[PDB]
């Protein structure tokens, strides 16, 4: 008979970095 | 005469959430 | 007889996206 399935794969790797965020705000008068 | 092999094994899991993204570009001049 | 284990299972999918990032600098003065 067939042999027994084989072991479980491994866990999968990281997701990407996010994003990169909105621009930031309007500076400091001057 | 020896068995066939049995089926491949079970996927393994997800992995992790990537990690936060980096800030945004600089915002306009003030 | 039985056969010998099948191959091991693929590896996992990739995790979800990271969160997006911040707010960037203030801009120059």
């Amino acid at each position: 008979p067939p042999g027994p399935p084989g072991p479980p794969g491994f866990r999968g790797p990281a997701g990407p970095n996010g994003i990169p965020g909105p621009p930031g705000p309007p500076g400091p008068p001057g």
